[PDB]
């Protein structure tokens, strides 16, 4: 679905992100909150959080953000083969934290915004429109995987 060149430009980038997960990680989950405050609301902890400054301060935001990229950098290694990686994903997001697909549209719209803003010159329009392939693709596969399990969201 993506070529071998279009993945190496997604990798490429994904090991200027392992570089600092953390960093990145805080970035991307408070773009996201900050674009759609509505997505604030599936985490019991976080919502309470106030103000940008509490937020890069959370030592547990930042422990979930790194939990959340070592997941979606495990998926992109595996370059479209990633049924084993998916399904656990796919099961708790579905039945547990119920997170329709238009959320995860929002977290891959922070995930361009951040790669873009620390990375412009690793990240031009080629290296976008393949990282955003990748991103389609994670959601096709995992809105497949939500409705298996019963989930329309
Ligand atoms: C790139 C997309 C995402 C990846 C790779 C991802 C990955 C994960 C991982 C690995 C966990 C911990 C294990 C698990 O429960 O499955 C998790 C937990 C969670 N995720 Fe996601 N996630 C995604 C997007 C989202 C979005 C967009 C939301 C909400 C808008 C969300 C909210 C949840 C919540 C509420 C938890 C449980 C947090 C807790 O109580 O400790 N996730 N996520």
């Amino acid at each position: 679905v993506l070529s071998e060149g279009e993945w190496q430009l997604v990798l490429h980038v994904w090991a200027k992100v392992e570089a600092d997960v953390a960093g990145h990680g805080q970035d991307i989950l408070i773009r996201l909150f900050k674009s759609h405050p509505e997505t604030l609301e599936k985490y019991d902890r976080s919502k309470h959080l106030k103000t940008e400054a509490e937020m890069k301060a959370s030592e547990d935001l930042k422990k979930h953000g790194v939990t959340v990229l070592t997941a979606l950098g495990a998926i992109l290694k595996k370059k479209g083969h990633h049924e084993a990686e998916l399904k656990p994903l796919a099961q708790s997001h579905a039945t547990k934290h119920k997170i329709p697909i238009k959320y995860l549209e929002f977290i891959s719209e922070a995930i361009i915004h951040v790669l873009h803003s620390r990375h412009p010159g690793d990240f031009g329009a080629d290296a976008q429109g393949a990282m955003n392939k990748a991103l389609e693709l994670f959601r096709k596969d995992i809105a497949a995987k939500y409705k298996e399990l019963g989930y329309q969201g």
